[PDB]
């Protein structure tokens, strides 16, 4: 039973050769998949690592998904600041009083930088300071010529 | 020392067995370690390859994270467009002048279909075009009665 | 050819041992590898797995890339309706007619809570219901000093 000890002793060698070649040939194929799935670029190297994928976020490249997804993370916290920046400064709708609300920090706010509003019986055009102005000088210059005609009326008033 | 010799190599031919039995266990629990980081239903293959992972990012599906990571960053690009666009067209306070701001590439601007405002001692609704063409052509007609006062006074002023 | 066979043998196994050390180091060469492209914190296991990386997006903790996509996903969903919830209540520049628009719904509105605007003859600032209202008990009362005055000619007109 020696010589064919060593019979089988071979044809176990040979079987185990068989293995570590398939093995082998597992790890780079699960390497491969991985490097897929990673994309960005990661390939597998000849050392049997894979190299690092390079993802672009914004302005940056990151070496690593972490990286990248905090990236994308800051982005969209930046987003929400001017979001809710524009949100305190915006003149908006307020459904609970149906208009826009010139209100700001709890008071009643000007609007200026007005042009002036078209004048006429069907415009829906914003009054600016400048126009309603020029009414008060003309309501003025009324009341001048009243208060000469009062005069004009006394003087002939006791005339008689 | 031959029988011995033989009875340590299958003995070392066992540990080798035992060792490939082990190592073939390592890789498709590396592999599914791996699939399980990944998520979005990654799995391991019958072959030991990660299957790849389904990642919705919006309307769409990525079969990788570069892929995806891309999407997102495509997305919050977007959202940053929209967000600059109302910058550039909303009515907005201006802290340097503590008020709204109508003005608009520089220029003072209108406002327009704008609804009346009430016209009592306490409104604070902004009032229009309508409104104050109403008040002017009071203002005219105001006028022509003084005018008229002015030309019967006149005749009585002569005729004395 | 019997103590040669053994030589070989000998040879051959020790080659074979030389390959499963190295494959065992080319294990967790990968997995090191893969830990590092994931990054979160992931590293490898004494058991050759890959353990999980903790991926921080907004005020939760992911562990593995699809949930933290998801997440990365909601968050812009929740911005882009914050940004349309603003761009349905803003009141906003209309490029079509040349002005900001106070058109809600398809309706002229009001602007209110709107603080006075200074009267001048260079004031762009937006003027108020309580303003108008002053200027039009003004022309009341001009209206009532006139018909006066109508009467007060009347009664000389006669009386002559």
């Amino acid at each position: 039973q020696i010589e064919d000890k060593i019979e089988e002793i071979l044809s176990k060698i040979y079987h185990i050769e068989n293995e570590i070649a398939r093995i082998k040939k597992l790890i780079y194929s699960l390497s491969q998949s991985v490097a897929d799935r990673l994309g960005g670029g990661a390939s597998v190297n000849s050392d049997g690592t894979v190299n690092a994928p390079l993802y672009e976020v914004g302005t940056g490249i990151y070496n690593n998904v972490g990286s990248a997804l905090s990236a994308l993370n800051t982005s969209i916290t930046n987003t929400e600041a001017s979001v809710a920046g524009l949100a305190e400064d915006a003149l908006l709708w307020d459904e609970s009083i149906s208009a826009f609300s010139a209100s700001h920090t709890g008071n009643a706010s000007k609007i200026t930088n007005l042009a002036a509003g078209t004048l006429a019986a069907d415009s829906t055009d914003a009054v600016n300071g400048s126009q309603m102005k020029q009414i008060e000088d003309k309501i003025e210059e009324i009341l001048s010529k009243i208060y000469h005609i009062e005069n004009e009326i006394a003087r002939i008033k006791k005339l008689i």
